[PDB]
């Protein structure tokens, strides 16, 4: 009824369940759906952050979703173009006059989402003594003192600062913070159980944790160089990142709860960048890929099994939210893993698409 070959849920655990009988990660986990109904999920392993012994990781426990947090802020975003309080050709200036001078003067909203600001992926912390990083107008006036890496529309450059500045504009225009406004009109309005934030003290145990850094993130109030987590830094579940990729999938509803518009999602969506342009990800050319607002098209067809269309994103940590509208399908997963390992975090996508069979 799934229609899904069951021998590749076995190949899929085994795959997870090899890389954490050596030592690979700690564990993993995911969750499988077609046509909104989720018919495979699982979780193996187990975690410690280094401080207590190892604890076994759940289909719920809370876990930090990273670069994913960018696809809340998306989403927000684009609630502000429904209702006319943004446009996406509005420069940025309009909203941060610290952006009125050359070169910061030409940021558009769109630009941010689709990483075409010329923005560098990071701002250098190291360099911004006597600076409170986590207030918004110190923030803004250090980023505008720093050189842009290229022009506008001259390269798909991913960037963490970008979605910093979308999170500092959500705030501007709403008359709250970036984080109240997610938390209500997205995290609230979708139905998401276990997703914060700042997660509260009496859940902080069952959150995973694979390193000493995260044991001492987990117990902060801020995020430490930052003025919002629009960037990075949301908390979250399986079955909350499987919610918002079928939101997306239903073109912005789940079930009697509605995010967006069809007509905005198809936007988000589509490609948005130039043909041509170049792509850089961390310093390294990238192969050239559809991008959306704010919401990736690559991997998807080329020498993968996932359909032309799937839209995705993965997220630092890692995880990764993957939905396949032309097959109704969606697969979201966490591999909890200190440094990014194609084997363990893109590799069972393709176990997982070999399965599908024709409904």
């Amino acid at each position: 009824n799934p229609a899904f070959d069951m021998k590749q849920i076995n190949a899929l655990n085994g795959h997870y369940q090899t890389m954490i009988d050596n030592g690979d990660l700690q564990c993993a986990s995911y969750m499988m759906s077609r046509g909104g109904e989720v018919f495979a999920a699982e979780s193996l392993g187990e975690f410690t952050g280094g401080q207590k012994e190892k604890q076994t990781f759940q289909l719920d426990t809370i876990r930090e979703i990273g670069s994913l947090t960018k696809v809340f802020t998306a989403v927000a975003v684009m609630q502000l173009v429904e209702k006319g309080l943004l446009d996406l050709k509005m420069p940025v200036k309009l909203i941060l006059p610290a952006f009125d001078k050359p070169g910061f003067g030409e940021i558009k909203i769109l630009h941010l989402l689709t990483h075409t600001a010329g923005l560098s992926f990071e701002l250098d912390i190291q360099k911004a003594e006597g600076i409170d990083l986590t207030n918004e107008e110190e923030w803004i006036n250090y980023l505008v003192s720093t050189p842009l890496e290229y022009g506008v529309d001259e390269a798909w450059n991913y960037s963490r600062t970008g979605f910093v500045i979308l999170g500092i504009i959500i705030s501007k225009v709403t008359g709250v913070s970036y984080e109240q406004y997610v938390t209500k009109h997205i995290i609230e309005a979708l139905g998401l159980e276990r997703t914060y934030f700042y997660v509260p003290d009496t859940l902080k145990e069952e959150v995973c944790v694979i390193s000493e850094h995260e044991c001492v993130q987990l117990e902060k109030s801020h995020h430490p160089y930052f003025p919002n987590k629009a960037t990075s830094g949301l908390y979250s579940s399986l079955r909350d990142i499987w919610k918002l990729a079928e939101m997306f999938r239903n073109k912005g509803r789940l079930k009697d709860k509605k995010l967006l518009g069809r007509k905005t999602v198809e936007a988000m969506l589509r490609n948005q960048i130039k043909p041509g342009l170049p792509f850089y990800f961390f310093g390294a050319p990238r192969e050239e890929g559809g991008f959306g607002l704010g919401i990736n098209l690559w991997p998807a067809g080329d020498h993968y099994f996932m359909t032309e269309g799937t839209f995705s994103h993965l997220g630092m940590g890692w995880c990764g939210m993957f939905s396949d509208p032309a097959e109704d399908f969606t697969y979201v997963f966490f591999t909890p893993i200190s440094e990014f390992h194609p084997h363990a975090v893109l590799t069972p996508l393709n176990i997982v698409w070999a399965g599908i069979e024709l409904e």
